[PDB]
């Protein structure tokens, strides 16, 4: 009946996703599945609880699998411009699902309650987790592209902060400075998106 | 560069698509090439100018091209309710691309100068051009389901026209009522969407 409502592509991704979520707790190696798995993603308070994958673009991922197969979700990613642990800003893409899934959680740091309850993003990596708090939430257009992943200096790595800093849909008693890391979270698509949600969180 | 700026998936659909409008003009027949085929659709000062298909249900032809084969764009499809040439509303849903194709141009329909310009859907079928006047246009959330192909009186039609008459960001010159038929073109997908467009015109 309704469009875009088929049970069997959102199947798909989910049956894939739940099974993965097993063998991570597990603590089964996902890169001997695909070499292309960096580390795994969570979010408190989400249903985000997926792994993350990075290619040569910030394309190839959206609408594949963890398998490398077509998709309507996906697998989440890292823009192909990080390179390891020492990067200032690490960038993840995910879809926003109509059945509530991949980064469509990343809607609830509108509300500005949730926001204030500080919720964590986490990233596990071989082992070891790293937590974020969020210090900027917001809502950008299709072609947002203020998405920095490395800079010359640490003046223009502040001028970076200050400025997604301000674009913050609410005040944070969270000052990042230049000896920080953070992590982005973004909403990405093929679609035209006028509604993409950003989250930047602060190394703790 | 870019997340989903990818040229290649937006080529495939490229490519498939002007080919067809070529095959279109020559008078080639396409339910020879998809027994699914239905119908041609252009919409005047836009780049809508693509073929009309229907599967059994309202998804199939989301992220499928008109060969039957995996595609970010998808192909216009009719609503599967819509069965008779008699329907008193014919329904079309399309992607909102990236790239500004398929039916993203549903979106210059905000502007009110582009409204009052009068621009006529266009049904092309068998040789003969059916052409209809858009009287209502306006935004909606994800969920919208206020898409109706068929009524059981024409007291429950005229309600239904004077409903979606209410949305209309803009006031037409046009009166719609219950002897009329109706087009209605929705964007759709399979993410989240409270910005997609729906616009509807009137038989002429």
């Amino acid at each position: 009946k309704k469009a875009g409502s088929a049970a069997a592509p959102f199947t798909h991704d989910t049956k894939i996703s739940s099974e993965l979520q097993k063998k991570e707790y597990k603590k089964e190696d996902l890169s001997k599945i695909n070499s292309d798995f960096k580390f795994w993603l969570s979010v408190e308070n989400t249903n985000i609880n997926y792994p993350v994958v990075q290619s040569k673009d910030n394309s190839y991922y959206l609408d594949k699998d963890f398998y490398k197969k077509d998709s309507i979700s996906g697998t989440l990613f890292m823009d192909y411009r990080n390179k390891s642990i020492d990067d200032k800003n690490i960038i993840i893409y995910g879809h926003n699902m109509k059945n509530k899934t991949m980064f469509n959680n990343l809607n609830k740091f509108k509300d500005a309650d949730f926001f204030k309850k500080n919720n964590k993003i986490k990233i596990t990596l071989n082992g070891k987790e790293f937590l974020y708090d969020v210090f900027s939430a917001y809502i950008v257009e299709s072609d947002y592209d203020y998405l920095k992943t490395n800079f010359n200096n640490e003046s223009d790595y502040q001028n970076y902060i200050n400025d997604i800093t301000s674009k913050s849909l609410y005040k944070s008693p969270i000052k990042v400075n230049s000896n920080d890391k953070i992590v982005t979270l973004s909403t990405a698509t093929y679609e035209f998106d006028d509604a993409r949600m950003v989250i930047h969180g602060r190394l703790i």
